[PDB]
């Protein structure tokens, strides 16, 4: 397995740059020699079964097959869930800064964001319970959407932590959607909890092999959704309502082999991908010790802060678009909460990685 | 059993398609594609230019996941809660699921089968449609089971009608290119004002519903725009499977070799079917179906039991065809015969039928 080839330079989407796991495409090829592609059920044993087996010997934690649901994508499912457990006009909860598609997915159901800033101290980020609890309490509040692992800031929520909200939340009658679709990018010494270990009531964990195997572009999505009664209507709404409920028979087969065979694939890209993000963290330090970023939890994702260098964004993005040519996505475009920071996507061959923080540095120096 | 049940076809899709997904397989990068791809687009209108005869603008095209969610999105977009949807029954299944799952009131017409094919009488149509809280007509067109294909006649008559009682139309095509008859098959856009849908695929006509994808036409910049956002923001769809685009543009640029092949494959196999049904029983002069590789067979002229007779074919026959009061009583009498399948296999069915419908006369 070798990343280090190359299939504004740019370092600004949520995918990578590099091919899929050999394995998943030989199964793609297989599949696609037996030339038929009518009705498919996604109701497939080898599908299910590959899904408890990675969640066993990835993640430890035993699924019941069951429980399983498909989704075209995550943000469909978790729409849908905000539709079902609540009423035009409450609010849900996500931690700040986000993932723009969940602002998306909240006001285009017209329900409310209501947010919970991180903070960022020492070693790593948290989330002041106190302040949680207290928007969790509102009688308004009634959903919970928990990005795990946290996307930008790369956080890996503690056993504690999960433990604590999964209490808030049942506490005041607010039900969790947990999307972790970055589970499998984890680089720290503390392991990715998935929330079933922890989850009560009605909940739902979000999934799909999309992120870690690059292989978006074949949608579909799985997950578990708790309560067999919010299961059903979830079901009945993806089949009947929104006839969604035939999936790509090849998202299916990508899943199958990414799960049985793509270990070898995935632990040979993670060692590339933390190396890279390493190489982010030494380079930036020694041009700007008084950064002291460190890597972060998972992903492969860059949240630099910059604020410690009292530069300005809209000179700095300026810099690096006319000057470096290099195309780096500006903080500033999650609200206040990402107000001097950059994000920088590290799933890409090195080569291309060293131009990008080569570029930022001349940018903020060309500025400072 | 042997089936002849489902909506698909037991076919191998057309070899330039696999060709062209195989090579952007070799490609092996999957990431995050678009579907304003110009091929694709370029490729559709290229299909109804020299399939339907019909020009359309590529920039009035939109994509969809499956062609039912661009219906029932549409139905949230131009009704409220409550309101109804007109649609000619036998309907497609999944229409009462879209319309009520919605919660919105479904307002049946039955079409009406006489001397040669069905029709929908006007009057009746247009009582329907001047009802205050009846906002949307579905219309399926070719119609699904029973094959018609509205009459360039019919198209401007119902147009007409919808556009003085303010009934926005959403049309379902996706069996426009399996046309039998003479009378070819007249795009809605052709007869399409103000705000209108025209929805389709080509997973039906080339069997590659397993790839999903679809796409249409949404008149009316506000409508289309509102649909985007409604896909794109609320629903996060708007990431297409970059192999449904694949193929698309494989069979619009090279399948039409293939689809003519097929075609008159499966128009031998629905005449099969109306020999061996009407040499066998003279008591019903049943004709193949404008278009469709599905035979909705009328069989009440025999005065034979629906579950009997049902009955019969399975356990007696171990074959498998959808009896037509699945459809509510619009389809009671009838049975819905698959064709899309190899003629050995056809053999085997229409036999089925036959000594069973003897066996209980
Ligand atoms: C990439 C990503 C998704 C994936 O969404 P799709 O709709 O399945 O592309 C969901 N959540 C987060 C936090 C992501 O980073
Ligand atoms: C098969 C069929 C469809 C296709 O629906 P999908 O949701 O795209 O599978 C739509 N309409 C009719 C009338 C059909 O027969």
């Amino acid at each position: 397995f070798d990343f280090s080839k190359v299939v504004l330079l740019p370092f600004t989407i949520s995918d990578m740059d590099f091919a899929t796991a050999p394995c998943i495409i030989e199964a793609l090829n297989q599949r696609l020699m037996h030339g038929v592609f009518g009705y498919s059920r996604w109701k497939n044993d080898e599908f299910l079964a590959a899904i408890a087996h990675w969640f066993s010997t990835q993640h430890y934690t035993a699924i019941d097959s069951q429980t399983v649901v498909y989704g075209p994508s995550v943000i469909y499912m978790v729409s849908e869930l905000i539709r079902q457990w609540s009423e035009t006009g409450e609010g849900v909860v996500i931690h700040t800064p986000a993932y723009d598609a969940f602002y998306k997915a909240i006001e285009g159901n017209q329900r409310t964001v209501m947010p919970v800033a991180l903070e960022k101290q020492a070693d790593g980020w948290f989330c002041d319970m106190g302040k949680l609890e207290a928007v969790l309490a509102k009688p308004e509040c009634k959903i919970m959407l928990l990005c795990s692992p946290q996307n930008p800031t790369g956080k890996v929520w503690t056993c504690d932590e999960l433990e604590i909200m999964a209490d808030l939340c049942e506490r005041h009658g607010v039900r969790v959607i947990s999307d972790e679709i970055h589970m499998d990018m984890v680089w720290g010494e503390q392991p990715h909890i998935p929330w079933s270990n922890v989850a009560r009531g009605d909940w739902a964990l979000l999934t799909s092999g999309s992120k870690s195997f690059n292989i978006p572009a074949l949608t579909g999505a799985y997950g578990i959704i708790e309560n067999s009664s919010s299961r059903d209507a979830y079901l009945s709404a993806l089949k009947g309502r929104d006839g969604l409920s035939s999936p790509s028979v090849l998202a299916l087969t990508a899943h199958i082999a990414a799960y049985q065979q793509g270990a070898p694939w995935l632990d040979a890209l993670r060692i590339y991908l933390k190396d890279n993000l390493t190489y982010i963290a030494d380079k930036m330090n020694a041009a700007f010790p008084e950064l002291n970023w460190q890597i972060p939890q998972s992903t492969y994702l860059a949240w630099l802060d910059l604020r410690p260098l009292n530069i300005d964004d809209n000179a700095l993005q300026k810099a690096l678009i006319e000057q470096e040519k290099v195309a780096i996505m500006p903080g500033y475009t999650y609200g206040e909460e990402g107000r001097g920071f950059v994000r920088l996507n590290a799933g890409c061959p090195r080569s291309k990685l060293e131009k990008g923080v080569a570029g930022l540095i001349n940018a903020i120096r060309a500025v400072r």
